[PDB]
């Protein structure tokens, strides 16, 4: 049997802690002490040397006089009272972690028992918005991955991708004087004009050379007409509220981000939030794939896609103050002319299944297996291998010959997939991008040097390989592990040579030295993280894999 | 101006003779000289380092009087009588070669008047139905490209793809005992049941243990009613015939080929001629296919595609007796899943444009330049390293690692591609395949080590590396030089860079370093081939453009 | 607030007596005594002169005392109570009935919990496919509608229309001697080829001479294989099992019926029942569909066509005895060819809805009132009005000139709309078919005369007008009624106009007589029949709305 949300608490832990143990002897144990002649034992089901733990459930707990099973509520709160004593923490903020460990349990284990259409995920090619809402665990190295902030069951059941909804967006007709943003190629005013005429063309009898329509998530727009500045505006006249209009749009992983088939942008809300800091973030990007050598490296990647964040715009008060709680981002939506394209978000393919049975990845690659004519093993190879060249070739490539930092979470990895091998790259979520030193020439030609968001190479290292290599590519391998279609030790070689042919072809190797060379890599955890709001004890070290 | 059919003849006499002249000065000139103080001179538009060139019509006739423009018609009398004197040739095969000459310039002349949606076919992605059927000449530097043999105008129309029709098969039923062939996968009885059953159920009335639903081309199955011994089997009982029922084929660049969208299989006719030696390549390379060493070439090419022939039928007379002109081969359609797939056959995309404008493989570079945000030329760069590690790579490693010889005719090269880029090759046409001495091993493990279908080394070297890079590569590079994106000698630079690492990564390196080293290719040429039906004549030494 | 699954038991028993009160006094209020000075009190949200009541829940139970709130399962007992000794009934058979009652209840209230989407069907005009699924709640004048014999909840989510689902048939290799069967058009042979070559053609390499492949219903395969009689034929040789494989078939209203959009046959499986008798009634009346008449009578209503079932098959044991839970029929799909016809059947359209919204008859109404801008009520009356000339005009002029009787059943009508307005008509379940003796001629022509499915007068006047009236066609106004888009009594006077009109065209005036001019329907109920396994308690008079 199997608990989903469990696992990613306990791997979470053991990945984080060096105090338990793993038994020599079968059936195999892992054996977490509790102390006082007390300790929690989990029959081990596959053991992975990247923390992708899958533990045969109930676990048992062990003490002087015998053996008996516990559930989840009992071994998490044995756990937290292990570390409040262990580190002496707050009795407080241990009640608080434990409480929200088990709200995402809970959380996590409604997502699963709506979504019996699941298992049949599995049958066929998914299309972008297939995958976008394939996700029932996000953070498999999470305590706490599910919070249904700020929602509530119904609520939730709407506005959440675990559920699979659809919606349409909520207007306002909003005069021009009380709008804040910019955009690329069209001004802000035409791009609002494209907008509403792509997804609510119904109340285009309400756009005026004074009175723009602005989109709202609807949750979102009930929440600013309860707001007081907001009322104010309604009251002068400045803000109609239109209701909710237009073509369905589906919350993606992010929930605030949604996607619209028929529309050219997605659209990304603060939702209960963006900064207009974060959405320069977007613009400077979306500035900087105007240059020349973001052409260059254009030409050089054609299957690798950045889909830019080159608009925004937000609802100023009467004192002209830009309201943060209103603000969205626009998103090039590069699926609108293609939009039944096996592209699909990395996180949905590597996660474990809610059933135990295969993950979405693995069912693309036995399909790879069947059309192709060759071994589950062979086509795990092949996609290992094109997941490398098309992923991360031109990740490091970026980061070497060109600065650019692009932090791939895998939920910010869009895999383009022809009949289930990869072709392509699309990344999103350019407020995960950063500048190295050596993009300064490059950055001011657009006058962006003094750009807030630069790295220094003790950040590149910290942060570019753990989303990259821990996070992301170590998701496939353990997910083709755990399936038992070759081994993570030998699909983890395949990408540590084709690695090391990358360098070859580098200028600055300071990012693939590290990554091929340093036998520890010293990484933000989130298991003591999130248990604050100590010092060694929210990071720790990771063994690399990946060394000779 | 220009005639693209001349063209054909003109740049097929430049290719296989040295007797001619560029002119130092400008506007440049090629000249001709015909003997007798007399010379044909052509105005030059894009002069090739491969003879792709195009001239600006007409032609002009220098005398020691003056000059004075000529038609087709007069160039190529003159430059056959001048042929007919210079090599002493009977005026009886002259007179033949010149008439064959025109009736081919007709029949491209009229293909041309009747495709008036041509120029429409740039707008946007071909599918693979589009492509076969925008070849308005199929051989670029052969003298007579078109022949409408053997129909006659209405029946041209109908069944040669220059006009892009579509039509039902026409079916009989015959007893099991005058039906010879086989199938893979499914026995001969299923195969046929199962081709019926997809493209005319409703014949399916007509189906039985011992009467069996026999497929025919439309012309074909008229021509075999009209002869005696077919006659015979209808008197008998053994045939019957059912007339035209189906789903609509459409003839592709072969004209014996037929497509059918919802089809698994295509379709390949004997018509007025395959052979049963001609079938069973098909069924030894699609029982080949079966092997382990198969299966591990294709888990290391995962976008290598080949079509297999993996069964074929025929019609029996009265004495037992395969008659070839009943024969046809079926032919996996690897498309029948994803019917709008880029998947385009290489000369269509690399044919000059009869109306002077860009060739479809321009249309797509553009459209690539256009949705990527990069110049013209850093596309058709992109497109040229593509092309060589999807079609190139496959085809030179596959003869060097496993002594697969697949020639590579420009009609048998299915360039897959998603969004103007290749992403895949699928090769066509498994009767130009052929094998190699360090194949035998491998061949003898299916039975088949005697194989009638081998290549010498010189074999290989003579046919190979002619129709891998002189027809198919340098078609598209000078496809992409005559439109001015870069230049030939450039685009062939990338080429041979990227052949260069090839010979790295394989094992017998003969054919590589003939490509890169030798000096000169020795190849069987076509302009004084077919005027026979000398010794030295027929073959030409074609200058290595990728030496260093 | 309501109860879908609840207002069923309590229409069906407000329907069948007589005993129950309605007060004069607002909030109107429904009261059915209990005796002992006490009784039953329900909030009236609707009321309805056919009893499609709309109740506000919870009930009320009124005592000496006082009153006090009761749910389902107290006031379902009450009632059971009342009757039992009302009626002087066994005790064990009144436990029966409300163990089933509440069993329903329960079914009935987690299919609703399943399906969230539900409220997503009101967005567009549904499919087939969409509205055979859509259906929560069957019966809604049945005291026990839902009922998931013979499986189990992860059985009954896998085969229950309920909770949409689709699944692959499992397939038989089964000797010619142990197939029964017949079929039309195509001998059996040739059905069970084209059958299996459409839906699972991977297993035609299992199909000869002498073995055919035979479907089966998932659940009904694994039930066999636990048979001894079908073991036996597996031991001999005679079956092989080949597991589940092909095409996506989804469970309809029936779920004995399957539907596949790609197949040109439904399939209808014996469902642990079919027998000879009854799929004999389905080719009777496809061999009468090729008569004359049948097709005088299709020219005359070219709008409306009947799912012919012509076709059938079953295993025969060791003794050659048909063994009937493995009998399935084939049903013609006449939507394969436009599988997104917005055809659906009227018991989806009708149901009252889960969430208390608009029913899905009346967001296709309200989307025809938008698209051709014209009230609420007057697209009621033009749907309304054209369900009268496509239903109701060829069902009575079929019984009237013709003599076939076709039992409506609004699970056996489905309306063909164009644009949410019907323009036709397709009638299935061929089982629901029956001849008048004025059909006895026309029987005769092909030797069908003593045919087994005949009515007398009697029979026609108490189950035709029932079925199409009181059931399908009430069930449209009333469904109209409870949304207010105008009134039951309104809109039944529209249908009382019409079938005066239809009287005038046709020739056996016996049936529309007593449409329109009987004061009672004597009608056989379901509440007190399904209490049984008296005499007038099962039969009730329904009073006739449509009489002058």
């Amino acid at each position: 049997t199997l608990d989903v949300a469990a696992q990613c608490f306990l791997n979470s832990l053991v990945r984080e802690t060096k105090d338990w143990r793993l038994t020599e002897y079968q059936p195999t144990q892992l054996i977490i002490p509790l102390g006082e002649q007390q300790a929690l034992h989990f029959r081990v089901a596959y053991f992975s040397p990247t923390q992708h733990h899958r533990f045969e459930f109930p676990a048992r707990l062990v003490t002087a006089s015998g053996s008996h099973p516990v559930d989840f509520a009992t071994l998490s709160r044995l756990i937290v009272d292990k570390l409040q004593h262990q580190l002496l923490l707050p009795a407080t903020s241990c009640e608080t972690f434990h409480q929200r460990v088990m709200e995402s349990h809970a959380h996590t284990q409604q997502a699963i028992d709506a979504r019996h259409d699941w298992a049949a995920l599995r049958e066929k090619a998914l299309n972008f918005g297939e995958a976008e809402q394939a996700l029932l665990v996000g953070h498999a190295f999470h305590p706490a991955p599910k919070s249904h902030e700020p929602f509530n069951q119904q609520e939730a059941e709407r506005y959440l991708p675990d559920f699979a909804p659809h919606f349409p967006l909520r207007w306002f007709a909003v005069n021009k004087t009380q709008i804040a943003g910019e955009s690329l190629h069209l001004n802000l005013q035409q791009r609002l004009t494209r907008f509403a005429a792509e997804n609510a063309p119904q109340l285009l009898n309400e756009l005026s050379d004074n009175q723009w329509l602005f989109p709202l998530h609807p949750w979102q727009g009930e929440y600013l007409l309860q707001q007081e500045w907001c009322q104010e505006l309604v009251a002068k006249g400045l803000i109609k509220d239109l209701g909710e209009a237009g073509a369905p749009w589906l919350p993606t992983t992010s929930s605030r981000s949604l996607y619209c088939a028929t529309s050219r942008d997605m659209i990304k809300f603060s939702l209960s939030t963006l900064s207009v800091k974060e959405v320069k973030r977007g613009m400077r990007l979306a500035r900087l794939a105007q240059t020349d050598d973001w052409q260059t490296l254009q030409a050089r990647f054609p299957t690798f896609r950045v889909m830019q964040e080159d608009g925004w715009a937000g609802l100023r008060d009467l004192h002209g103050n830009i309201m943060q709680e209103s603000l969205f981002a626009l998103r090039e939506n590069l699926l609108v002319d293609q939009p039944q394209s096996q592209t699909n978000v990395l996180v949905s393919l590597t996660q474990a299944a809610p059933d135990g049975g295969d993950s979405l990845l693995v069912a693309a690659v036995k399909r790879l297996s069947d059309r192709l004519g060759i071994t589950a093993q062979q086509a795990a190879h092949a996609w290992v291998d094109a997941y490398c060249h098309q992923v991360l070739k031109p990740l490091f490539t970026a980061e070497a010959d060109y600065g650019l930092v692009l932090l791939a979470h895998q939920q910010n990895i869009l895999v383009q997939m022809l009949g289930d091998l990869p072709v392509g790259l699309i990344y999103r979520d350019c407020q995960g991008s950063a500048f190295m030193p050596h993009a300064a020439g490059w950055l001011d030609t657009i006058g962006e040097a003094q750009a807030e968001n630069v790295f220094t190479r003790e950040q590149l290292l910290r942060y570019f390989p753990y989303y990259l290599l821990v996070n992301s590519t170590f998701a496939v391998t353990a997910a083709l592990g755990a399936a038992g279609l070759d081994s993570e030790a030998n699909l983890m070689a395949r990408v540590r040579t084709l690695l090391a042919e990358m360098r070859d072809q580098v200028t600055h190797k300071t990012c693939l030295n590290y990554v091929l060379e340093n036998p520890y890599w010293n990484v933000k955890g989130n298991f003591f993280c999130y248990l604050n709001d100590d010092p060694s004890v929210i990071y720790f070290d990771f063994a690399n894999p990946l060394l000779a």
